[PDB]
């Protein structure tokens, strides 16, 4: 399967019980992507399995890109992971509209 | 001490960039508490502070209850869980608190 990109969205504001990583997500949450890779909707498609393949593929493929670099830390894996899945969720909700309103 | 106990919630699917974390979530979310305590809501309330209050008290709350037996995998599941969550309550309680 290959996947689809989406189109950018807001970046996530997200709140830690850290107190580091809830400054170091607001100082730092443009070192992350803004749009995610997805399976386009199909009949056998639903929330779980739509945003379990988007946070898989969109955090390898990320990692495939930024061997312009680049440097994530642990801290930054956990902040990506959080915001992928984020986003994500919002895909699910944008694709799965536009193909039952069709 | 001025906090509310929520009602139990469908425990979230979470998700996670490795296959470890992912496989080992789904075997184990159930052994993770389904309700967070929080500070009802208010004029001056926002998705931040109702946030942050749900957060430290629930997994405070944590502290006293679990000691049950949890590794630091369980632990680090736990804070994300309760993390995710406290955004679930705050959706539910703010909007409440609006249609009112």
């Amino acid at each position: 399967g290959g996947y689809m990109l989406g189109s950018a969205m807001s970046r996530p504001i997200i709140h830690f019980g850290s107190d580091y990583e809830d400054r170091y997500y607001r100082e730092n949450m443009h070192r992350y992507p803004n749009q995610v890779y997805y399976r386009p909707m199909d009949e056998y498609s639903n929330q779980n399995n739509f945003v379990h393949n988007c946070v898989n593929i969109t955090i390898k493929q990320h990692t495939v890109t930024t061997t312009k670099g680049e440097n994530f830390t642990e801290t930054d894996v956990k902040m990506m992971e959080r915001v992928v899945e984020q986003m994500c969720i919002t895909q699910y909700e944008r694709e799965s509209q536009a193909y039952y309103q069709r």
